[PDB]
């Protein structure tokens, strides 16, 4: 019986957890008190599987179990509707009609969150019941999400809840905290989006090459073997995180954090402290565990990997091996590489064996092949150095719009909404890498910008617009953000017509965060760019302090809304023209 299994070593408590992100994800348009009924539902039965394992339906799969349950609530069609596909089919078309189906835009209320007082009240109220609406609310908005590190996030939720419902100042404790979480949210979402991508779209041989990449980079002391298991096993738990099985995900995660928690001796000398930690701490600080120093004595690559003969012979005789055996070599040696890049790099090794040990005298075009990596390590660095050095004068605000223009520039088809949120997170980069030395700023920064691109890619992907992004998305995963650099603004495009409006803007303006207020100018500076691609000097920037200076003076207008609306019409003439 697997779900008593999944029970037992799971336990009650995160067994309910990770059922709850389960449904959630499956059916993102589906209110929580039936998603609440499924998951007791669920429980109830397992419960009993745990009491006999052959009691009458205990030796079922763990999707018919959930699909079944699933089935009961998504055929109510003219309110679901396409989940209605699914139920009409029979497992394991079904399972996968479940996760075809995921949304990374679903149309939901962005959430705003209440005053503290009411919030604190609904903790205090039943504890339970928030933390599971907690859960509720980003599984079905972030389907993709890396389950086991959701409970982690559900943890330090409760956390602050409990302490901060407790103190002098409630929104003071609070909202800090709220907002660290919510930031570390989007990055992780973000992060394993990439991860199931891979899987999904690229395979597991490609998955395994980047983890073999990562590890190496992170566990240099460890020996390629000890390497390749870790990576067996890691995969196999994406694999599963990525398929929708969350409870073997989470089982098998549990397990490798106790696999290495033994073997640190083999492995890295950081884990000392991840390795006290509880469950759910452990296996998030063993992912985000700083590199162990590199062995001090370490031989060039040229022997094994260019001098030697058999190097051919090995090629073919064994080249999965041979080929991840140069990647963890070289990554162990390069944590001052970004994984893309050294992915890179190790492609590049590859297409030379291939051509050259088509025998005519292999040991010569392939003794120039690290000759082949100077471009490649260098096209990277420059691009860092030199958007760094774009940041350090600009900030992140101005740092953002540069972005903005740039892309929108690159790709005008995309939708408004989708550039604004890749831009901003695009110039996020500034703040997480150029702060660093350049020892850590490439891995920082093109792995970062992996993540980020990854976004645009399935965000674009839900109703494709523009074949550069689409021919970027699919070319190859490696090869994302170069494919990005190299476009520059589209002849093809016609410019749009032009939109009262989009210029015109309302007296809610005067109210809204600092932060809302800026996405609100880089909304209009994408619209703006995307009308006059092709003519943008600094006058752009005259349109847009048209519009601050409209808006300065509207604020300040006290009326009912009328200036915006007046000058609103003045004005959006007035830029087509300026
Ligand atoms: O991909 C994230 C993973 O990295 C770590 O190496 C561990 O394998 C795992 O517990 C964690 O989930």
């Amino acid at each position: 019986s697997e779900v008593a299994h999944r029970f037992k070593d799971l336990g009650e408590e995160n067994f309910k957890a990770l059922v709850l992100i389960a449904f959630a994800q499956y059916l993102q348009q589906c209110p929580f008190e039936d998603h609440v009924k499924l998951v007791n539902e669920v429980t109830e039965f397992a419960k009993t599987c745990v009491a006999d394992e052959s009691a009458e339906n205990c030796d079922k799969s763990l999707h018919t179990l959930f699909g079944d349950k699933l089935c009961t609530v998504a055929t109510l069609r003219e309110t679901y509707g396409e989940m209605a596909d699914c139920c009409a089919k029979q497992e394991p078309e079904r399972n996968e009609c479940f996760l075809q189906h995921k949304d990374d835009n679903p149309n939901l209320p962005r959430l705003v969150r209440p005053e503290v007082d009411v919030m604190c009240t609904a903790f205090h109220d039943n504890e339970e019941t928030f933390l599971k609406k907690y859960l509720y609310e980003i599984a079905r908005r972030h389907p993709y999400f890396y389950a086991p590190e959701l409970l982690f996030f559900a943890k330090r939720y409760k956390a602050a809840f409990t302490e901060c419902c407790q103190a002098a100042d409630k929104a003071a404790c609070l909202l800090p905290k709220l907002d660290e979480l919510r930031d570390e949210g989007k990055a992780s979402s973000a992060k394993q989006r990439l991860k199931c991508a891979s899987l999904q779209k690229f395979g597991e041989r490609a998955f395994k090459a980047w983890a073999v990449a990562r590890l190496s980079q992170r566990f240099p002391k460890a020996e390629f073997a000890e390497v390749s298991k870790l990576v067996t096993d890691l995969t196999k738990v994406h694999t599963e995180c990525c398929h929708g099985d969350l409870l073997e995900c989470a089982d098998d995660r549990a397990d490798l954090a106790k696999y290495i928690c033994e073997n640190q001796d083999s492995i890295s000398s950081k884990l000392k402290e991840c390795c006290e930690k509880p469950l759910l701490e452990k296996s998030h600080c063993i992912a985000e565990v700083e590199n162990d120093e590199m062995p001090a004595d370490l031989p060039s690559l040229a022997a094994d990997f260019v001098e030697s003969k058999d190097v051919c012979k090995n090629y073919a005789e064994a080249k999965d091996v041979f080929l991840g055996m140069f990647l963890y070599e070289y990554a162990r040696r390069h944590p001052d590489y970004s994984v893309v890049l050294l992915l890179r790099l190790a492609k590049t090794y590859e297409t030379t064996l291939e051509k050259c040990c088509a025998a005519a005298d292999p040991h010569e075009c392939y003794a120039k092949v690290f000759d082949e990596f100077k471009p490649l390590v260098e096209e990277p660095q420059n691009l860092i150095k030199q958007n760094c050095e774009l940041f350090e004068q600009l900030g992140e605000y101005k740092f953002q719009n540069a972005l903005l223009v740039r892309y929108t520039k690159k790709v005008p088809q995309v939708s408004t909404p989708t550039l604004v949120e890749v831009s901003r997170n695009l110039g996020k980069v500034g703040s997480k890498c150029c702060k660093h030395p350049e020892a850590k700023r490439m891995p920082c920064a093109e792995d970062y910008l992996s993540v980020v691109l990854n976004q645009l890619c399935v965000l674009h992907e839900k109703t494709p617009v523009s074949d550069r992004v689409t021919k970027c998305c699919t070319e190859s995963l490696v090869n994302r953000r170069p494919c990005f650099s190299a476009l520059e603004v589209d002849e093809t495009y016609v410019p749009k017509e032009f939109n009262a409006e989009t210029f015109t803007f309302h007296a809610d303006i005067c109210t809204l965060s600092e932060k809302e207020r800026q996405i609100k100018k880089q909304t209009a500076l994408v619209e703006l760019v995307k009308h006059k691609p092709k003519a943008t000097k600094e006058q752009l920037k005259a349109v847009m302090d048209d519009f601050a200076a409209f808006v300065e003076k509207c604020c300040k207008a006290d009326d009912k809304e009328t200036c915006f609306a007046e000058e609103g019409k003045k004005l959006v003439a007035a830029s087509q023209a300026a």
